[PDB]
């Protein structure tokens, strides 16, 4: 209660400033400059009053930051100052117009004029969005992606061998723009197999370096419990004895590989002479059959999932299907426990009641992002990019359903003891104020340590390096994280939408955590956070239907919410807006999206011309021709 959220915003908030006084007094230390700084050392410039950087970080304006870190980057720093645009002038106006009759309608025209707003200004942001992209890509230097595409499903041929069948097709579809072909190769295998070596490796290193500073024995091989079959307190033999085993099996694997029929699917890479051929041909649907030669942009050489490109097509929908029912089965399985933890909030002992739910809600969240990436790591996208869109899309879908639907549903249950659904709704209010704080405040002001990379890292210094010129790869300190990072406020986007209209005082809080995410992100994306891959920022028209249907799912429910007092007679207001909602949605998609979903030709004209113009002399051929090959065995 009112109490109890006093406590627990204070207990966060003293949680979330003493990690602010860690992370100084860390930041502060000479010997891990290597950490906080990974970005300025990829870079390559640097070597080797107590808050002043927190305005320091908003510097370096959002061109100069463009170029600093790139798009899409910028566009998801956006987020938050979009959502805080967003909900500011609602945040005041309904918190005039709390009168705790009248107030139906004043709630009715209260809610229309939030969605009024809030849809202009997402268009508008859109259409800066979109302007903001065509410069960048027209600005863009060259990507070996912008020449070549992925090609899939080519109809087998016994005789003529995938690479004769693609090149009498193209030069009969397009002579005069092709330029080469690469064959996918089916050895996935092998790549577990040079993981393996590398950790193997790493081990013996480790022990080596271990037995150079002492004799000892060890006989947990992995498990302890379950360790060496024997004691093998030496066991740098049995190191030996496997890499040399593993040395013969990848001499091996090389020798059929290079002869292999079966390491052959039915796709490829093909590349064209220019940006406009691409789009032309594998933009379109290629043949009068589209069963086959199936194309789309192929990804960038550090984006291909190799791994997932063994998956025959046939089956990919076999998968989908099959992967889509265990998600339903899984969104059951987890309601029980968060069924417990809302059961958890039911006199200054309260204090924890308050508190707790929030945090256990998070330890058995903590998880679920990586079930998720490994989910759609058996989907088929086959690029770490499209695997980032679908793992969001599924972390919202789960959500939604579960943080939100199934909270409030055992929220009213247990405070029961057909009417009275109404009135239980709002009172969840705390509950979800409480989990914002906590998931909020102190894991952004956490998360900002970067604790993890920060204990690896020098856990690998001490422990595990043994020259130097290792450190700089030793850094790996992880993208964005958009598989955490969109949903997270995208759920925030949800509540304070549904609760807006009902329950004012949820918003300051979600400002707060706005304005805080808001400034520490930036400043994390300025020195950490390099970017594994970079798409046109293809992501922003998925954000943009989530947080669409949001505001309808809002707007839905609070029709349901005003069945209070039957029949107002205003309900037919409400049926308005999802109708009016959908419309400036689907106006907006086939108004503005083609921008995004597609690649403007008449800029493949300029693009290539002014390429032309700089350099009519440059050897592309071969530049492409060793793209697209393989990661270890090039």
């Amino acid at each position: 209660t009112l109490q109890d959220i006093g406590v627990s915003a204070g207990i966060n908030i003293l949680s979330a400033f003493v990690f602010f006084i860690i992370f100084a007094v860390l930041r502060l230390q000479p010997f891990n400059d290597r950490v906080y700084f990974s970005k300025w050392y990829l870079k390559g410039l640097r070597s080797s009053k107590f808050l002043n950087w927190m305005p320091e970080a908003l510097k370096m304006p959002e061109p100069e930051l463009i170029d600093h870190a790139g798009l899409d980057s910028v566009v998801y720093l956006r987020i938050y100052w979009l959502g805080l645009k967003i909900f500011t002038p609602i945040a005041v106006l309904a918190w005039a117009v709390l009168v705790p009759s009248m107030r139906f309608w004043t709630h009715i025209v209260m809610a229309y004029a939030f969605t009024i707003w809030t849809c202009y200004v997402l268009m508008k942001e859109y259409e800066t969005i979109a302007n903001m992209r065509l410069q960048f890509v027209a600005s863009e230097a060259r990507r070996p992606d912008q020449f070549t595409v992925l090609v899939r499903n080519v109809p087998p041929d016994a005789d003529e061998s995938v690479s004769e069948l693609v090149e009498h097709f193209f030069l009969v579809n397009h002579p005069d723009h092709y330029l080469t072909h690469q064959v996918v190769c089916n050895a996935n295998k092998l790549a577990d197999l040079v993981k393996k070596k590398k950790k193997l490796q790493n081990w013996l290193d480790y022990y080596q370096l271990k037995y150079a500073r002492n004799n000892s024995q060890r006989i947990m091989v992995k498990l302890g419990f379950l360790g060496l079959w024997g004691q093998k307190v030496d066991a740098i033999e049995h190191y030996i004895a496997e890499i040399d085993k593993i040395s013969k099996e990848i001499s091996k694997e090389r020798e059929e590989v290079v002869n292999d029929p079966k390491a052959i699917m039915p796709a490829a890479f093909v590349s064209f002479k220019t940006r406009w051929a691409a789009a032309w041909c594998a933009q379109t649907q290629q043949t009068r059959n589209p069963t086959q030669w199936l194309t789309e942009w192929a990804p960038e050489p550090r984006d291909v999932f190799w791994s997932n490109l063994a998956i025959p097509y046939v089956s990919l929908t076999v998968r989908r299907l099959i992967m889509h029912v265990a998600f339903f089965f899984l969104t059951f399985f987890f309601i029980v426990p968060i069924a417990f933890v809302q059961s958890l909030a039911t006199f200054m002992k309260s204090v924890i009641q308050g508190f707790l739910p929030g945090i256990a809600l998070k330890l058995f969240l903590a998880f679920l992002p990586s079930i998720l990436m490994i989910m759609s790591k058996f989907e088929g996208f086959t690029s770490i990019s499209s695997l980032e869109r679908r793992a969001a899309f599924r972390y919202y879908i789960f959500n939604l359903v579960n943080v939100f639907l199934a909270s409030v549903i055992a929220g009213a249950a247990f405070e029961q003891l057909p009417k009275t659904i109404g009135v239980a709704i709002p009172m969840k209010a705390t509950f979800f104020i409480t989990y914002i704080m906590v998931d909020g405040w102190a894991g952004v002001a956490g998360e900002i340590l970067m604790l993890k990379p920060l204990i690896m890292f020098h856990l690998k210094n001490a422990f595990l390096v043994k020259t130097d010129k290792d450190r700089e790869e030793a850094m790996d300190p992880g993208s964005i994280g958009f598989n955490t990072g969109e949903p997270r406020i995208q759920l925030y986007f949800l509540l304070g939408l549904v609760y807006a209209p009902v329950t004012p005082m949820l918003l300051p809080f979600i400002l707060v955590f706005f304005a805080l995410a808001y400034i520490v992100y930036r400043h994390q994306i300025i020195n950490v956070y390099n970017q594994e891959y970079e798409s046109a920022a293809a992501f922003w028209p998925d954000v943009h239907g989530r947080v669409i249907a949001a505001l309808v799912i809002s707007q839905l429910l609070l029709m349901g919410l005003l069945g209070t007092k039957h029949a107002a007679l205003a309900a037919p207001f409400l049926i308005a807006l999802p109708v009016l909602t959908i419309g400036f949605h689907h106006f907006c998609k086939g108004r503005y999206e083609p921008a995004f979903i597609r690649y403007p030709l008449q800029e493949a004209m300029m693009k290539d011309t002014l390429e032309t113009a700089r350099e009519p002399n440059l050897n592309l051929k071969g530049y492409l021709q060793n793209a697209y090959v393989h990661p270890v065995f090039k």
